[PDB]
């Protein structure tokens, strides 16, 4: 029935003190769950039939904490690293029950300059040199990274796999 799962995290930035913070949550082709800066916009019935409110609301809480957190992160990249106003930092993540793996992918600006490896984030090969002090400040924020590895092999799956057993 559909097993596909992913959650999209976008940072768009406005102004040196403003940031638009945008969480998707898709299964199969299906919107499920839509927050804009930190406000519910969307709800699918798959979604509140799925995961129990005890569990929604920790999962809320979750995405939160973090997503604000990144938000602070990168209004300091725009004021101190000169990264342009209308950059766009994305996350997807992944599960696939079937194999029980995890992914994600990371865009910046629509590119794939840097990755994340399960443990760390990395400059990839070819990318530019601009980009090596933004993972070092990434990875310096010991928070945001257990967070991220949190999402990825604990809370993604486990809303996955509640998801793809209520349609």
């Amino acid at each position: 029935g559909s097993i596909k799962f992913r959650v999209i995290f976008k940072v768009t930035v406005l102004s040196e003190d403003e940031v638009e913070v945008v969480f998707e949550v898709y299964l199969g082709d299906e919107l499920v769950v839509k927050l804009v800066n930190f406000v519910t916009e969307y709800v699918a019935p798959a979604w509140t039939r799925a995961v129990p409110p005890e569990v929604a609301e920790a999962l809320r809480k979750a995405v939160i904490e973090w997503g604000k957190g990144v938000a602070e992160l990168f209004k300091k990249f725009v004021k101190k690293y000169g990264i342009p106003y209308g950059s766009v930092f994305e996350i997807v993540i992944g599960y696939d029950a079937a194999t029980d793996t995890s992914f994600n992918e990371i865009l910046v600006d629509g590119k794939p300059v840097i990755s994340f490896d399960g443990e760390k984030f990395v400059v990839n090969e070819g990318a530019p040199k601009e980009f090596e002090p933004v993972v070092e400040e990434l990875n310096a924020n010991k928070e945001l990274i257990e967070g991220l590895k949190f999402f990825l092999n604990v809370l993604g799956p486990l809303a996955a796999r509640r998801l793809a057993a209520a349609a």
